[PDB]
């Protein structure tokens, strides 16, 4: 869920979720996606199209769980929606943290009415 999800970006790039991410670009955030703006904004459309793919669970609520070993994030539980989500939300956060550099600040609350049509996954 949203709060797994967070605490996984909070853990891999040691920002607050909500503020730094959650409304930044066409694809962080709950407005659907959009044309990608940045490396930033391309993780959370790969991370949306990601969720396009589960069955039988909901991202937004249902919860997971996962570990913190040795500062790697480790999904394990046998339900496979659910192992399936948790690997989508892992993957986003590194992918978060690995584009820490180019990370725009202007893009934080972007008006997604500005967004292009994003391509279909």
């Amino acid at each position: 869920s949203l709060f797994e999800l967070g605490k996984m970006i909070l853990q891999e790039t040691g920002k607050n979720p909500a503020k730094s991410y959650g409304a930044y670009g066409c694809n962080c955030g709950v407005l659907g996606r959009g044309g990608p703006k940045d490396a930033t904004d391309r993780c959370c459309y790969v991370h949306k199209c990601c969720y396009k793919k589960l069955t039988g669970c909901d991202p937004k609520k249902d919860r997971y769980s996962y570990s913190w070993k040795d500062k790697t994030i480790v999904c394990g539980e046998n339900n496979p929606c659910l192992k399936e989500l948790c690997e989508c939300d892992k993957a986003v956060a590194i992918c978060l943290r690995e584009n820490l550099g180019t990370y725009n600040k202007k893009y934080r609350y972007h008006l997604k009415p500005f967004c292009k049509k994003a391509d279909p996954c």
